[PDB]
DNA sequence: CATAATAACAATATCTTGATATTGTTATTATG
């Protein structure tokens, strides 16, 4: 319980963001820059709740996702400046009717997605789209055509993905390869956090493996290499969508717009179409081959989203 | 007038059962 300190990250933030030729103005890092300042010296419970009360006061009219990540990033900052055992953070945090609503909206989307799939017509033009990605010399092209071929996020493909032979027998297998550098773990005890484990791959291994490998050794993915997520987020995501925009225009599905993540999405489902063994389920398979927690299956949910075009005769010949 | 650069604004998907870490979209700035 210290009465000092200050989150180093958010004023790093603020002090490049001055001298600035054009772009917004940080006001959200500021209204979380004087918090924590504001915070320092704070030992009287009810004025932090005033204070808090006053942030929350701020956010009004903000959507309730848009709340909630605000909520995350001054929860961030208190732990960055004064730690995990502040009281603040038992203070500064969204009352339970938000995270439950948040909640049954996700599950609302995810049941409507599962009640009305999305046939990918097209997709075998796709992962080959993506698979000439990977004789690029462009880094932002060979990443996409990687996150097509290995169904890894963006920031794994960019930024931390180890992608290493993986052995079959005593030779190299050649639809799987070995991968490190799974995200979003939280560094969880049952979780990919610094495993590296078996992923399947839509094409042979090897072109993979020397893509990947003429994407660490350039410029821009050593630039990319060991960033954090802002960091990335700020360089290449407006870019990248706009490449996959235009990348993938034409034979896209009709119903949405062609977005990076779904490369990883419909990656799974042919990943479940064509190197499924039969003594495992679907949720199974995608939760083993995407990298999710231990004994969880309610996250696969969110990746079916397509249908393949073959699936789709397969079950319109039902006469 | 005007289009490029930036962070606000927002939503998704993961670990966990209340939140975080990602991916996705738009309003606003300086500036020239």
């Amino acid at each position: 319980y210290p009465k000092t300190g200050v989150a180093t990250s958010i004023v790093e933030k603020i002090e490049r963001a001055e001298f600035n030729t054009a772009g917004r103005k940080p006001t959200v890092l500021l209204r979380i820059a004087d918090f924590i300042a504001a915070m320092n010296g704070m030992d009287a419970k009810q004025d932090m709740q005033a204070l808090w009360d006053a942030e929350i006061a701020i956010m009004n009219g903000r959507a309730q996702t848009t709340i909630i990540s605000y909520i995350t990033k001054y929860r961030n900052a208190i732990r960055e400046a004064f730690g995990d055992d502040h009281p603040m953070l038992k203070i500064a945090t969204g009352d339970a009717a938000m995270y439950d609503e948040a909640r049954r909206v996700k599950m609302e989307k995810i049941a409507n997605k599962h009640g009305a799939l999305i046939t990918f017509e097209n997709y075998r033009q796709v992962l080959k789209i993506c698979e000439d990605c990977l004789k690029s010399s462009d880094p932002l092209m060979i990443g996409i055509g990687l996150i097509g071929m290995t169904g890894r996020a963006p920031y794994e493909v960019f930024t931390q993905a180890e992608f290493s032979p993986a052995p079959y027998g005593k030779g190299v297998s050649k639809w799987s390869i070995l991968f490190n550098g799974q995200a979003k773990t939280k560094q969880g005890e049952g979780t990919k956090f610094g495993i590296t484990y078996e992923i399947p791959v839509l094409t042979r291994s090897e072109t993979v493996l020397a893509a990947y490998k003429r994407l660490r050794e350039s410029g821009q993915g050593k630039l990319w290499h060991g960033m954090s997520i802002d960091d990335f987020s700020s360089e290449t995501r407006l870019l990248l969508r706009d490449t996959v925009f235009n990348l993938f225009e034409d034979v896209w599905p009709k119903e949405e717009l062609p977005k990076p993540y779904g490369l990883r999405h419909l990656y799974a489902e042919v990943a479940y179409h064509n190197f499924a063994p039969p003594h495992v389920t679907k949720n199974s398979y995608f939760a083993a081959i995407l990298g999710h927690n231990n004994n969880d299956l309610e996250t696969s949910l969110s990746y079916m989203t397509y249908t393949l075009p073959e699936d789709r005769d397969n079950a319109l010949a039902r006469l």
